[PDB]
RNA sequence: UUUUUU
């Protein structure tokens, strides 16, 4: 009440088809092709795989594509292989590998066909998850299945003990608010933690998760919506000193984080098990033998790791990994739950959950649904929302002790109705030794208004500005000249277009000082909801006559935008662009009002008189 | 709408 769900077979024929929609719609719309005509050149790898060489007239590594011929040399034909190469240094060639060496038709080199094929991996786990919902009442508890449907149900209270202290070593002390809700969540089968930007919501989380875990009853489950969220919270939950086992994402086995160190298949690799270590040496060969070998001592080494955990950490989809599968949590978090769709949510939910808590702001990210019909029909409404709108009442808080008050001003009151309250002051946020000399003294933020052009970036449908790029790099330098630390600094931007431009530009040419800018993070918007950095610099990248400033209409996402830094925002953009939208207008005038507008070389600003609409 | 995930 109101909505309701007669049984968990009612709900998956709900969602189950929205989920369709927008599976079907992002395949149709991610799906491209060649024409017929691409020219192929064949090999063999050394390892006697079959290859396929070829020039194109926007492939990425890794990617999965079908090869046709639709020529009459040979008969018809389709392949499914993965990009090994892309156009580089050592040339214009992409190749793929075949899954098989036969019959490939090699005799033949004209009239290919290249499709690239989206990935399903993500969907297919959702549908999975609301199957197992459904056809499964062993996947979840009694009561948070009669909970989660709708249906009137006794409040249940949970008897464990009570930790001595709520507060946590390693971690912030909690401050009233985010004890009463540590000491609340422990003892309830399902919660909702809900509050504006940095008010502890992830390190209340990282609290919660220790004391689940020290109950010593089997490793919790710890979960968010993205790899950068997951990842702040596996960093805080390990401060505790607990043992922490982060799962990956196989295709994300060779990115670089802060928490590499405890991701799974690294620490697989440096175990003792040293004949396995001996068949990844080897691996690093493909012998079929050796890797019936090699696969049960994975799987027996997976085994221990994560059976011995104390917590194991994974993004919504990564908790349906077939690692995972026999395994049962009876304590899952899921933090960051308002970027995610519900069956996102519930596909970590059905690995056995007795106690379920749900962390999420609402005015930050919702998921990214393409599927406007779906989106419609509600694919867009998040489990937490819903579960709110259901009558359960989060547990607040609205105290925030990331940013300097005047960087919290203009979210909290146009966002949050003057709720989001300060628990540092200025004086606590004056870097220690860090000379630089903002436009206001007393006011750590300015927009650098950059005259440009944004421009089409290299996969077709996101953005790049060369412009804002080159100020991003100045300022960058300005920052680090001043005392500023590479890993205190980061740069933030909407596109990924942009994101890919500023790691190539900043990172990988010649620079001076590329060595300090390679430590300098560069992220999303969207990406980057959950972490923060001393300072942020953020790349709007919009800058048009007659063309709008796309997903920029949406206000969680310049609120987000605005909440990542400590001490110091700078933001570069074109005026002209964002003042044609009523949000980023207010948020111009809010900061000529500020006398933070401003323009000109870098060492001598000055006030932009510019007007925009 | 071009972002999250695999
Ligand atoms: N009770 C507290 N005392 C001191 N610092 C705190 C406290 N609660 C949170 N913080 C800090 O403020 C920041 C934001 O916390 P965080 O959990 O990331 O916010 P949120 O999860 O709500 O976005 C961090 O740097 C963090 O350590
Ligand atoms: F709510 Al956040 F970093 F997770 F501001
Ligand atoms: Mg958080
Ligand atoms: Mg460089």
């Amino acid at each position: 009440g109101h909505m309701r769900y007669e049984d968990a077979y009612q709900y998956q024929n709900i969602f189950g088809p929205l989920v369709k929609l927008e599976a079907d719609y992002d395949k149709k719309l991610k799906e491209s092709q060649t024409q017929d005509n691409i020219t192929v050149r064949w090999d063999l790898g050394l390892n006697k795989k079959r290859i396929a060489y070829f020039t194109l007239p926007r492939l990425m590594q890794g990617d999965e594509i079908c090869l046709r011929y639709k020529g009459d040399l040979a008969p018809l034909w389709k392949g499914i292989g993965h990009v090994i190469k892309v156009p580089d240094n050592y040339g214009d060639e992409i190749a793929i590998e075949l899954r098989s060496s036969v019959g490939a038709p090699v005799e033949v080199t004209h009239n290919f066909q290249v499709d690239f094929v989206w990935k399903s991996t993500s969907f297919d786990r959702m549908q999975s998850a609301l199957k197992t919902f459904a056809v499964d009442e062993t996947s979840v508890s009694g009561y948070i299945y009669h909970k989660l449907l709708g249906h009137e149900v006794e409040d249940v209270i949970i008897k464990c003990q009570l930790p001595k202290r709520f507060t946590a070593q390693g971690l912030p002390d909690l401050n009233h608010s985010q004890v009463y809700a540590v000491k609340t969540v422990l003892q309830r089968p399902l919660s909702l933690i809900q509050g504006p930007p940095g008010t502890g919501k992830t390190v209340t989380s990282a609290t919660i998760v220790y004391h689940l875990a020290r109950q010593g009853n089997g490793p919790v489950l710890v979960c968010a919506p993205s790899n950068i969220a997951v990842d702040q919270l596996t960093e805080k939950i390990h401060q505790t000193g607990l043992k922490v086992v982060r799962l990956c994402a196989k295709s994300r086995e060779a990115i670089d984080s802060p928490v590499s160190f405890l991701a799974l298949h690294n620490q697989i690799r440096n175990m003792d098990s040293m004949p396995e270590l001996q068949k990844l040496q080897q691996l690093k060969e493909l012998s079929s033998a050796d890797e019936k070998r090699y696969r049960a001592l994975k799987r027996t080494a997976e085994r221990e790791l994560l059976m011995n955990a104390d917590v194991i950490c994974c993004t919504c989809v990564g908790a349906g990994d077939p690692r995972l599968a026999k395994m049962q949590f009876r304590s899952i978090l899921i933090d960051e739950s308002t970027q995610a769709t519900e069956p996102e949510c519930m596909v970590p939910v059905v690995l056995g959950a007795k106690q379920l808590i749900l962390v999420g702001d609402h005015c930050q990210l919702g998921p990214v649904v393409m599927c406007k019909k779906a989106a419609k029909a509600g694919l867009s409404q998040s489990l937490f929302e819903r579960l709110v709108v259901l009558g359960i009442r989060p547990i607040r808080l609205q105290v925030q002790y990331r940013m300097h008050p005047a960087l919290s001003a203009f979210p909290s009151n146009i966002f949050y109705e003057g709720s989001l309250q300060n628990g540092v002051t200025a004086a606590d946020r004056v870097k220690k030794g860090f000379d630089f000399q903002w436009p206001q003294p007393d006011k750590p933020m300015f927009f650098y208004v950059t005259q440009g052009q944004e421009e089409i970036a290299s996969s077709g449908t996101s953005y790049l500005n060369r412009t804002e790029a080159a100020n991003v790099e100045k300022i960058t330098t300005k920052l680090l000249k001043a005392g500023a630390k590479p890993d205190q600094i980061g740069i933030i931007t909407p596109y990924e277009g942009q994101r890919s431009y500023l790691v190539q530009y900043m990172q990988f040419s010649g620079s001076l000082h590329t060595k300090l800018y390679q430590e300098v993070e560069i992220a999303s918007v969207d990406a980057f909801q959950g972490r923060e950095k001393d300072f942020i610099i953020l790349s709007c990248v919009r800058a048009n006559e007659h063309q709008g400033i796309g997903f920029l209409n949406d206000p969680r996402r310049l609120n987000v935008a605005l909440t990542r830094a400590r001490y110091g925002v700078i933001i570069v953009g074109n005026p002209k662009a964002l003042s044609k939208q009523p949000l980023w207008n207010h948020l111009l005038n809010y900061y000529k009002e500020q006398k933070v507008l401003v323009e000109g070389p870098l060492n001598n600003l000055r006030e932009s008189l510019m007007q925009f609409s």
